[PDB]
C-alpha cells in the first residue's frame, strides 16, 4: 500500500503530504508482513519486532525488512553530499537499525558496509510526548551511496533501500534527507 508523493518540493521526505512518499516494503525483503504508512506526518512502521525484524548489530542488517520508494517517481542529485540524515520517532525510547543503498540509474547497488543504531539512551523526550533520535549514515557506511556521491557523472538518487530494525513494534522514520 505504499502512495506516491503529492508533494516532494522540499527536496527530500518529510512525509506531510499524507503519503509514504513513494516508500514500500522492498520486493527482496526476507521480511513482507511489515506495516508502512503515513501517521503523524512521518513515515510509520509497524510490527517490526513481531516479524524478526530486529537485528541490531552492525553487520547482520540483512536479516531486517527492507523499504524501498519504489513509486517515489522524483529523484536527488546528491553530488559532493556525505550525509544520509534522518528522525527516528518512537513513544518511548527504543533501538533502532538502519543500513542504506541509494540508488542511482548506472549504481543500483552496494552491499552496506555497516548499519547505523541508535540506542535508548540517543532518545530525547519531545514536547509532544514522543521520543526523538538522530540516525545518520555516513558515505563510509554505504559503498554504493559513496559512488553515487562521487560520480558527477550520475549522481542523482533515482531510488533507496532501506534495511530497518528495531525491537520495538512501532517506530517511524521523518525528515530523511542528503546533506
Ligand atoms: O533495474 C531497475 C530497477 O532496479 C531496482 O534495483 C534493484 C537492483 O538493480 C538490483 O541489483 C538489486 O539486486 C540485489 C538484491 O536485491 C540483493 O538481495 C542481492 O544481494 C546479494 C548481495 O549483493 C551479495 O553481495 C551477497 O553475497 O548476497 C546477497 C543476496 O544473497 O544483490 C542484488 C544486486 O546484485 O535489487 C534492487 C531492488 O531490490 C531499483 O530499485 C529500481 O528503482 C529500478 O527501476
Ligand atoms: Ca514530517
Amino acid at each position: 500500500q505504499p502512495t506516491a508523493p503529492k508533494d516532494f518540493s522540499s527536496g527530500f521526505w518529510d512525509f506531510n503530504d499524507g503519503t509514504t512518499q513513494g516508500f514500500g516494503v522492498n520486493p527482496d525483503s526476507p521480511i513482507t508482513a511489515i506495516n508502512v504508512e503515513n501517521a503523524n506526518n512521518a513515515l510509520k512502521i509497524s510490527n517490526l519486532n513481531s516479524k524478526g525484524s530486529n537485528d541490531l548489530s552492525e553487520g547482520n542488517f540483512w536479516a531486517n525488512v527492507r523499504i524501498s520508494a519504489d513509486i517515489w517517481g522524483q529523484s536527488i542529485n546528491i553530488y559532493g553530499d556525505t550525509k544520509l540524515t534522518m528522525d527516528v520517532i518512537a513513544p518511548t525510547p527504543v533501538n533502532v537499525s538502519i543500513a542504506a543503498i541509494p540508488q542511482s540509474s548506472t549504481h543500483g547497488w552496494g552491499n552496506p558496509t555497516r548499519a547505523i543504531r541508535v540506542w535508548t539512551n540517543n532518545f530525547v523526550a519531545q514536547t509532544d510526548g514522543t521520543y526523538k533520535a538522530t540516525l545518520t549514515i555516513s558515505t563510509n557506511d554505504s559503498p554504493n551511496f559513496n559512488t553515487i556521491a562521487t560520480d558527477a557523472a550520475d549522481s542523482v538518487v533515482t531510488n533507496m533501500i532501506l534495511f530497518v530494525g528495531s525491537n520495538s513494534d512501532n517506530i517511524s522514520l521523518d525528515n530523511i534527507k542528503f546533506t
